[PDB]
């Protein structure tokens, strides 16, 4: 099962503030929605609560220590093992939100769906750093009136290597 990340980022690798996104990008969010369509959404509790509601078209799997955490139209996992368990028959998943959720799926990550907004915002949350990788795709995001920022979509798959 392909373990993919889906993050929208910043100049300073900002991916949030008190809980929500510092930017308002309906186009970006559409590219997000389309890309992950058909695949589960792996996201932490405070993250999903930022999102606000179950994103349709995909298994909404949530992560939390809380054994007694439930939320309608959503699956909940207390372990990475329990996510891999749930998504055992999945061809690909998308790690979505919570900087600490990334660090849990870090050891397994396969593909990186990183958006980079060319600005410096004020944010509390940030994205863990990484050493590789290998960019396979790149496209600029639509800067409109409703997308008042310049940002590009960046895809990264693991860098191979020629046997010594
Ligand atoms: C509904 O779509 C949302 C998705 C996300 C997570 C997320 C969304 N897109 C990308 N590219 N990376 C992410 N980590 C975060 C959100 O706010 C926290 C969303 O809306 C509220
Ligand atoms: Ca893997």
């Amino acid at each position: 099962m392909i373990v993919s990340f889906m993050v929208a980022m910043d100049e300073n690798r900002v991916i949030g503030k008190d809980n929500n996104l510092p930017w308002r990008l309906p186009s970006e969010l559409q590219y997000v929605k389309k890309t992950t369509m058909g695949h589960p959404l792996i996201m932490g509790r405070k993250n999903y609560e930022a999102i606000g509601r179950p994103l349709p078209g995909r298994r909404n799997i949530i992560v939390t220590r809380n054994e007694g955490y439930h939320v309608e139209g959503c699956e909940v996992a207390h372990s990475v093992e329990e996510v891999f368990e749930l998504c055992k028959n999945e061809e690909e998943i998308f790690i979505f939100g919570g900087a600490q959720i990334y660090d849990l799926f870090l050891p397994y990550v396969d593909k990186l769906y990183i958006t980079k907004i060319h600005h410096a915002f004020e944010g509390d949350t940030f994205f863990p750093e990484m050493d590789n990788w290998k960019e396979v795709f790149v496209e600029k995001g639509l800067t409109d009136e409703k997308n008042p920022y310049t940002y590009y979509y960046h895809v990264y798959e693991k860098q191979q290597l020629v046997p010594r």
